[PDB]
């Protein structure tokens, strides 16, 4: 394979899958390498710990550990991962990286890669008043129940909700007014993170249940029809890059991530320390479900594929970062 | 029978339903005219779907030989059998029509796609044991009809607007309350002039193993009245439709044979478009012989046209409908 896996040092659940997905976001990895962490503390700095993990994944021939990384942002118990969905963990990592990039050239790199623009609108019917609420988004949670595939999920995602009964819109001064509620996509990020809503509740037993309904996702995803304004020369055509899967329908289950890091159709399976070649069928079709199925998908805009997946070489790692990390080994290599 | 005056599309490869869809849209004359008017002078030949569509339509109208679609497929992006098998026919039509509609913005043909294919529907989901109810309005350019256990298109529509119990799981995700048992209801506010109907013959067999094709018998009429399925019926424009084309598939699964039957003029004179081979056929071969065995060759999509809009939708198209700069550009490429 040529790629190195991550150690299983506890009940980190989806973390190892997320780290591999972000590590192969080459443009993000390069940005992480450029972070000025010379003065940061080794124990408390998430950006530094994140640099160490990416560095070891790129140079180490043995499984890479993540104890100091989890210890940096405080998720040191299985519970910590039970409290949050996968996207909320991705937010803690990206926000730690983005803050450290403030006051630099690479500032705003995370928003450029992951952030999208949408608007939540409420339009009155009898009277002329419209409330537009602009909101950035770094991920999209798709409803899969009764939905055949991503295409059908996006159609439902943009459905128009009606407010006309007792649930009339409180327009403040206008009081109660029949209105329509909806969401409109303004832009789609170069790297599209999609989460499938497979965790459900379930009031009778008062527990969260995973639904294993079949949900299909293509290798090529066209999303131009859902944008409010289309941009010629930059079509909203996306290419599948990673497939995060889970088995067991519980936090105590099995977590793995499938990736074609080069976006060339050559897929690999990342199962903790074991990285093995696999077919497109094992990575895609075998994860549609219908208890091992996909819960998160990563798509990359085709026009930005060369830039997002640009090759990262040793020259892209600052010497200061290398000297510090290698200095760290000498202390630990004292064994 | 072998000389019909119509040209076919070459069998480039595993484009699956593409050629059948293209012939469908080509004979939607009102749409074809709008495509000719799109301002494509500043378009890139290598990445412009609208220009590629103009090229295919132009060649289908003037060529004496099978027309190629490599430029269209190249610009579209789907160039593998695996790609088409991952998408339904309605998504291909949606991506194409939406791309052409964007191109028509700011022109005399702006909004042709929505006027011809866009209909509106309203649905509700009411929880049985919780005070949670959600009403929604939605635009649709196509309809997926269930055929399993359905005798004809009439029963399929009845099942479409029937109140379906959401029990089991199945259970409706009522946000804070759901999963919850609920009842779902859908109804048609309007029907578009051109009605695209997909028949759900490709279903996933769960172990079983993989998706299996449903060859059960499903009957569709030449004249389709859909007035009782609307929420409001108005005279002088009842929802009477005339079958315009029948997309059919033979074989099974990944490897299949695609054919489309069309009476382009809406006069009942049917023809069989089998890629480069086009030949006249009888109504029975286009309709009854596609109901499904009792086999391998049956319909998976139908195209009806509102009877009041028939003359307008199927308006005659002439060379004078093609701007000269478009003609000159295509003649230059040749
Ligand atoms: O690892 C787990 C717990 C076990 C699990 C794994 C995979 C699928 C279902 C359950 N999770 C991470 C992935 C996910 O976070 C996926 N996800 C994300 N956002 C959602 C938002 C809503 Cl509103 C409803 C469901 C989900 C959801 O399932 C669910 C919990
Ligand atoms: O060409 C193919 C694949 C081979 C094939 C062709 C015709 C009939 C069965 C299988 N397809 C295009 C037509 C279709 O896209 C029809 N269709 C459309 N929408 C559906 C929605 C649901 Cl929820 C379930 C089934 C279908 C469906 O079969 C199925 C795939």
């Amino acid at each position: 394979t040529g790629y190195v896996g991550l150690k299983n040092q506890g009940a980190t659940c989806y973390m190892n899958s997320l780290l591999q997905t972000l590590f192969f976001t080459n443009q993000l990895r390069k940005a992480v390498y450029m972070m000025p962490t010379e003065g940061d503390d080794s124990s408390k700095s998430v950006p530094l710990a994140l640099q160490r993990v990416f560095y070891e994944l790129q140079h180490s021939d043995k499984p890479v550990g993540t104890k100091k990384l989890t210890k940096s942002f405080g998720w040191e118990t299985l519970d910590s991962f039970m409290q949050h969905d996968v996207q909320e963990l991705c937010r803690v990592l990206l926000d730690n990286v983005e803050n450290k990039m403030k006051g630099t050239c690479v500032e705003g790199t995370i928003p450029k890669l992951f952030r999208g623009k949408m608007v939540s609108y409420i339009q009155c019917k009898e009277v002329d008043y419209r409330s537009d609420r602009r909101e950035d988004y770094y991920d999209i949670q798709l409803s899969i129940k009764g939905k055949k595939n991503i295409f059908e999920s996006f159609v439902d995602y943009v459905a128009v909700e009606q407010l006309d009964g007792d649930n009339k819109y409180d327009a403040g001064e206008h009081g109660l007014q029949e209105a329509e509620k909806g969401v409109k996509f303004l832009t789609l990020p170069p790297v599209l993170h999609l989460q499938l809503m497979r965790f459900m509740y379930d009031p009778q037993t008062d527990q969260n249940i995973k639904i294993n309904d079949r949900f299909e996702f293509p290798e090529q995803l066209p999303l131009d029809e859902f944008l409010q304004k289309t941009d010629p020369k930059d079509p909203a055509n996306y290419i599948l890059h990673a497939v995060l899967v889970h088995s067991g329908d519980n936090h105590g289950g099995h977590y793995v991530v499938y990736l074609n890091p080069k976006g060339d159709g050559k897929w690999c399976k990342f199962d903790d320390d074991v990285v093995s070649r696999c077919t497109k069928e094992e990575a895609i079709e075998h994860n549609y479900g219908g208890c091992t199925n996909a819960y998160m998908l990563v798509y990359i805009r085709e026009s930005k594929l060369s830039e997002v997946l640009q090759a990262v070489t040793d020259h892209d790692i600052p010497q200061q970062l290398v000297e510090r990390l290698q200095e760290e080994k000498r202390i630990e290599a004292q064994k």
